């Protein structure tokens, strides 16, 4: 056998062959003498797109027949990564396409990675969403991903002289096979213009027009027959005032100028928990929430009711029809424009239309830390979306009304629960406007839902305690195991059989096998596999050698002082001059891997990437060092490349300080194939600790209380430089010029921080992390029972499915209940 | 029958409706119950164009084997039309897909009118490229069209008020099926920058760097399985210092910015006949050129030279292997081009730099009208394009020395000689580049190239005679005969057969029966239903009734002061005065339609087109006048209304004062199409009334001697006024507001004008152009020598096809010869 990536059959295989050989030529129009790797790419993404329009026709007129309830996740990001593979895997094609593109004379490997990834995310948000919308239409919900087609998703990051550039990513350079664009259906979204308060209602007048133009991408279920969709909006001028509205300025120059309403949809911000207030985020917030109600409202409007069901337009079973997610405050104006359509201009009466409003919505909240929330500017609502502010008000007006009626006197409440801000500018608090609108809010692990109740919406839980609920996120096991790790999925599989990839509770089953020797050198060598073959790619893409038989110790996830890439590097620099200090002492060799994307304004983030290149350097040129330590940033760190280095990981770092990250889903990645992890007791690291053990983690530092103890205290980092001198002796390395020499003052910012001004205090959990990771050191050197820890996490993932936590939604938020039934079958069909 | 539009063969009509569904289901992921009309005509777009990437593949590969010298046609403007119907000519699937759609259900007529025009040309210029390219690969020439893929062509026409409002042309909201974006062919275009002359060689260096993206559209040969290649290109930014000319403006912003480069092909420059010296027109200019000589030097250095030939890259083979045309002098800066990859970059001493660019370049001349000439202010080509400013310096420099050897002492021909124009700012003249680096130099019409020999390049021809040729332009039939005209293709094919659609002088056969009764009923039947057809389209699209019954006088084509849509409406007022004048006396009906666009920015065309609705308001509103007359402006004129208004003329307008219109080509297709022409002998009306004899033509007017003597004495426009009483009353009614009655002043810029600085000298030709207008209305009132005249003109009109044009381009200035051999079928075939 290959692994099971499904049957490779006689029918079938020559059906692919035949197809692609089609596509080359009808749709390629190349020949086989002028074909490039990117051409057979192409006539291969075709032939299996081929394979599902069959299942998407038919899965949504299905759910035009029965009309189930419609599931509307809203995000402003979605981290898809290369569809072809996942697309085989969820149709069980990846065998059949091998074979039929080896008989071709082609690796369909190589055709893999000519694939750009979908990058429309910044990183745990977009990427939570792209797992979500694949559990979705693998438990046969009716469900719908919407947001905005961006041209440039995140930059593509260059490393120049240590430094971070940035450069555009043009990922539909080449086409994307993938959407099937939709003119006919496009919408127009209003902005700016005033409101007339006219005799039977107010209404929005004199606003400047811009047309969404959607595209739709199928997302398939696993091996269900379910084809989903996700929709994406596209910003296009009017033809009609983007020219006619008249007198001089120039022909030429209006329709240069139209560009100007299509800047809505053109890059992503690169910014991860980190809040601009700046206008187009605003009309990019607006533009897929306006263009996605309209398209929502509309497919009710037909339903059972455009027909009949009582017959009146009864928006009252709109909450038993529609339910829309809120993924993080990004499209809370969906509730003041839920609102506008339903008053304005269907004219329902405010308090219908407010039971009808919080009864379809639902809000996700995705982390505490004060700089990521959004408090937009009343004058920027009140410019642009004057509507949409004077219905926020009279939200406001109304909910504080219910706040004075249940605590009476008590005034500072008030003035603490307020959707309005008060101060130097006045501000909107989007969060509240979402808890006020929604019957449910959710954080993302038990911890941080926990830390909802007790601090920043503590307020809002003594009103409304019932509205507050946790669903600890989750990661798919068919990219996240059955796609980048064929090998580990395999030897699983021939264990316990294949049931586990869409009920990841039985890899429980494992735990049989703790001590069963064929199952631990198998474990071990697919392990050994993967390092190697990532070791490899690395010479290929991008290198100047490591070794595969040191630990592979790897922190990749977005670059923040809150995540500790600088405890990190704390760490090594401890490790290097513990071995200059006794060269000919044994220490276990490690490749520590530390890779990330800095936001473009986020200059103590950039200083990072330059310090770890600046150990590097030092690190992997001194000799007595040897192969005993390399130390290399991973470039531009993305889906794609998670897919290569997270099944070669023997270290997972979640190093975050408590109470920071609100879950995190790397973490989870790593443990499915086959990484021990060393964290702090932090969002859902907690929940994996309690799943696997304690015995079975390295957890070390700090725990919230005793965050909070010292910042109680009061937190002072000279008392560790004074108290410990491996830590004192690091920062005069870098206060000198030791890692810098042409530069010798260089990372004076970093330890000026640190020193005076460390919001992470990185120095208090110094002394428990090294002492944590002796520990792991000692455990690499008995590699049997390195393995058999490896085997208590691996079999202890499945709560960590994004199936489980689909279904935690779809029962307890949602109200629909998930199904595992195929589809009547793809079946040609023409009607 | 149904026509002779190909066989409806059995195994062909299954063939179509098959892939017609499998295009619908996997092409356009729709099923038969959600299909719009606009869904069924991308269904068929598709199976049609699968029919022609066999011979496009098989074309062109063909060119590679046998290698013959390539002929790159270069434009800024290609005026293509809509390209389905075409398409079903040129492969004989038009019966066929008819049969076809009609078994589906469908009526192929009804999705024809679907498709968007490809307009990216202004009209003659455009279209004269658009029938060229058809005659091309019907003469099996290896040639290649070269342009900008404009996103917006030429603006839609909308009448507010009987004011023209312009509106964007988006022709790709929906799609073009037609085009195959190549997006691997991109190559570098540099603009701005300096020039170092270092040791070996001048280098441009420090320039911007904009990327050319091609998009190829097929051109298919009637019916002999050659398709060619329309290359387009398109304007990408960097996404290296299109961001990484790095330090601090904004990440957002310079993403944003892309579209500063990519502005390069947004939008046709719309003006027909007139030069704006605009920096964005030059870089569209520079771009195409610099583009397009890339590709061709590659497509030579591989050619049997890069295999051996001599061995070395001898470029005095390129003339042999290359012959670029230069469509006006929009591309002439493919000559300071062309000699700057052969000294700087591939090192030919000058001279023999020269004499290779000579030998392969031509330039055709289409107009003598001062204010269309480009002459680009040296300080912008400065800026710019430095290198080439340098090699225009020394181009001149060179050849004034070759004036002054050869007409010793002549200092002021010298000064009327130069490429550099003295004055207010210096100014290059493109049009004296072009003569001095081109073998061959023609004209559009013999009196037009006449013209050209005796006055605006008459210093030239006496330096060089044997370069001024004539190459009077022609239409393609194909097109402009059996596509518009399918019943009148129809009688000629019973009586003659079909040969006459790729050879056009057998229409002299029909000369026989310009006595035949059954021919001359049936040629008068064919009219009178393309009458009765475009009165309907009218009311359906458009309208408030016409009679088909009354004589339609037609003048479609751009206002221009020129062609004199004035001189047209002068008469149409004399005869609404006359039977205001005399109500009860009997005059042949007519319905006078008039229609073209008018440039943004002249004011003048666009008062034209607002005295033409108010004079149609008050005419068709006049009690007395009823049915006999009717004035209509046809709004949005382009090449598919064009389609539909010319089988359906009696009466063709082509009033220009003569030496002003260089050739026509509208007066063409109205020939073939069976209207009769009133015109002045200017042009091609000239070699026209040769063809079919001044008897058989209404010629009035001026000759270009008279124009002259009148220029010679000075044009007093009151002499008119003064002696003529019928003009009298019209300037006089314009001047009360008879014709404006709200606004009594708005046409006096018109009166004023004709009065006082008139150009084209309207009244000298008034008398005889009524006149002239009695003697046609006396022939339509005897239908049955009114058809033998049209007879008369059908069959004397096969000298104006472009296949003779093309064919002595090739023989006389090209050196190639044309072939009408089938290609070798087109036959499945993998290599
Ligand atoms: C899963 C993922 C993330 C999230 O990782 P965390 O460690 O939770 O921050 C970010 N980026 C990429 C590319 C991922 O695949
Ligand atoms: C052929 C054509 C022209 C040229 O007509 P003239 O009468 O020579 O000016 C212009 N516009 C359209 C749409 C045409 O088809
Ligand atoms: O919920 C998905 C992820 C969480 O796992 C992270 O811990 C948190 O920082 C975050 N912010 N936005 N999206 N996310
Ligand atoms: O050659 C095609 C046409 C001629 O027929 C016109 O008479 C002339 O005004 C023109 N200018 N540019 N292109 N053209």
């Amino acid at each position: 056998q290959i692994s099971v990536r499904g049957l490779a059959g006689v029918e079938n295989v020559t059906e692919l062959k035949k197809n692609f050989n089609r596509h080359l030529h009808f749709t390629l129009v190349k020949d086989r003498n002028v074909a490039t790797p990117r051409d057979y790419y192409f006539a291969l993404a075709h032939t299996v797109r081929d394979h599902l329009v069959g299942r998407w026709i038919r899965t949504q007129q299905h759910y035009y027949e029965k009309d189930p309830k419609r599931i509307y996740y809203l995000s402003l990001e979605f981290y898809m990564g290369r569809t072809l593979q996942n697309t085989m895997v969820n149709l069980a094609l990846e065998n059949a396409c091998d074979e039929a593109t080896y008989q071709l004379g082609l690796d369909m490997e190589e055709l893999e990675e000519i694939e750009e990834d979908a990058g429309l995310g910044n990183g745990g948000l977009g990427r939570l969403a792209a797992c979500f919308l694949d559990s979705m239409a693998t438990l046969g919900l009716a469900a719908y991903g919407y947001g905005i087609r961006y041209e440039f998703g995140i930059f593509n990051q260059k490393i120049c002289g240590g430094w971070q550039m940035e450069e555009a990513d043009d990922w539909l350079r080449y086409g994307n096979p993938w959407e099937k664009a939709r003119p006919e259906f496009t919408l127009p979204v209003h902005f700016y213009g005033r409101v007339e308060h006219t005799s039977q209602g107010a209404k929005w007048v004199d606003t400047q027009v811009v047309l969404a133009m959607p595209y739709d991408t199928p997302v398939p279920g696993y091996r269900n027959n379910v084809v989903n969709t996700m929709r994406l909006w596209s910003a296009k001028a009017p033809n009609d005032f983007n020219l006619k509205d008249f007198n001089v300025g120039g022909y030429i120059q209006a329709v240069l100028d139209r560009n100007l309403a299509e800047n809505i949809s053109r890059v992503l911000y690169p910014n991860d928990n980190f809040f601009e207030g700046k206008e187009l985020r605003l009309k990019q917030e607006y533009f897929v929430v306006a263009a996605t109600l309209q398209d929502i409202i509309r497919r009710f409007k037909s339903s059972k009711f455009g027909c009949r069901d009582p017959v009146r337009t009864n928006f009252d079973a709109f909450p038993d029809k529609v339910a829309i997610q809120l993924n993080d405050t990004h499209p809370s104006l969906a509730i003041p424009e839920l609102m506008r359509v339903l008053v304005d201009l269907e004219r329902l009466d405010w308090d219908k239309a407010w039971e009808v409003t919080v009864k379809t919505c639902a809000y996700t909240n995705h982390t505490v830390i004060p700089e990521a929330l959004e408090r937009w500017p009343v004058h920027l609502l009140e410019t642009l979306l004057p509507r949409h502010l004077q219905i926020i008000y009279e939200i406001n007006q109304r909910f504080l009304n219910r706040v004075a009626a249940a605590f009476p006197g008590d005034v500072d409440r008030l003035r603490r629960m307020s959707l309005v801000e008060e101060g130097a500018v006045k501000r909107i608090n989007m969060a509240h406007l979402c808890i006020a609108g929604s019957h449910a809010v959710n954080g993302v692990a038990r911890i941080h839902s926990e830390i909802l109740k007790k601090t920043i919406f503590k307020d809002f839980y003594e009103l409304e305690p019932h509205k507050f609920q946790n669903k600890t996120n989750g990661i798919t096991p068919r990219r996240w195991l059955v796609l980048c790790n064929p090998g580990l999925a395999e030897i699983i599989a021939e264990r316990i059989g294949e049931e586990y990839i869409s009920d990841l509770d039985q890899l429980r089953k494992l735990l049989s096998y703790v001590d069963d020797e064929a199952f631990i050198r198998d474990v071990a060598k697919v392990k050994q596999e993967n390092k190697l073959k990532f070791a490899a790619y690395l010479e290929r893409e991008y290198k100047v050698h490591i070794n595969p038989n040191s630990l592979f110790d790897v922190q990749v996830k977005r670059i923040h002082e809150y995540k500790r890439q600088l405890l990190n590097c704390l760490h090594v620099i401890t490790l290097y001059n513990r071995i200059k200090k006794e060269p000919n002492k044994f220490v276990v060799p490690r490749t520590v891997m530390i890779g990330g994307k800095p936001a473009p304004g986020y200059h103590m983030a950039k200083m990072i990437i330059k310090l770890i290149t600046a150990i590097g350097d030092v690190v992997n040129h001194d000799p007595v060092v040897g192969d005993r330590l390399r130390v290399i940033f991973l470039e531009n760190y993305r889906v794609s490349l998670a897919e290569k280095v997270i099944p070669a990981a023997d270290l997972s770092e979640q190093i975050s300080t408590a109470g920071t990250e609100a879950s995190g889903t790397g973490n989870m990645k790593f443990m499915l194939n086959g990484a021990l992890t060393i964290g702090t007791m932090d969002g859902a690291n907690v929940e994996m600790a309690e799943e696997a053990g304690e015995e079975n983690f390295f957890i070390f530092g700090m725990r919230v209380e005793d965050v909070d103890r010292l910042d109680q205290r009061g937190y002072n980092a000279q008392e560790y430089y004074d108290r410990i001198p491996e830590l004192r002796q690091i920062i005069e390395q870098l206060s000198s010029g030791f890692f810098s020499p042409k530069q010798p003052d260089l990372f004076k910012d970093i330890v000026n921080m640190l020193m005076h001004h460390d919001r992470f205090k990185v120095f208090a959990d110094y002394e428990e992390y090294v002492k944590c990771q002796e520990r792991v050191s000692a455990l690499y050197k008995n590699p049997r029972e390195w393995t058999r820890m490896v085997i208590r996490n691996i079999a202890t993932s499945g709560k960590f499915s994004s199936d489980r936590t689909i279904a935690q939604y779809a029962r307890e938020i949602w109200g629909v209940e998930p199904s595992r039934q195929r589809l009547p079958a793809p079946d040609e069909k023409i009607p």
